[PDB]
């Protein structure tokens, strides 16, 4: 069974954690990668119902399972704070435009 699953790719509670692991750390060392320069601030405008305070960051999280390294980011990503607390998994699979919609 999925924990998350974004559209149709599916994730674990493991592929969750590896991903913020790695998202958080480059926050910590002030590096970004990827065209987009991952991972950056996310602003919930759409008004999620995340349990964890902002800041927030967003970070690539790959259907493959491998940790982003720059290239094509995918539809989906981690949320996570300063404090390198989950708030979600969020993706751009069927949402119009830079939207987002909260996987299920
Ligand atoms: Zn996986």
């Amino acid at each position: 069974a999925c924990d998350y699953t974004c559209g149709s790719n599916c994730y674990s509670s493991s592929d969750v954690s590896t991903a913020q692991a790695a998202g958080y750390k480059l926050h910590e060392d002030g590096e970004t990668v990827g065209s987009n320069s991952y991972p950056h601030k996310y602003n919930n405008y759409e008004g999620f119902d995340f349990s964890v305070s902002s800041p927030y960051y967003e970070w690539p999280i790959l259907s493959s399972g491998d940790v982003y390294s720059g290239g094509s980011p995918g539809a989906d990503r981690v949320v996570f704070n300063e404090n390198n607390q989950l708030a979600g998994v969020i993706t751009h699979t069927g949402a119009s435009g830079n939207n987002f919609v909260e996987c299920t």
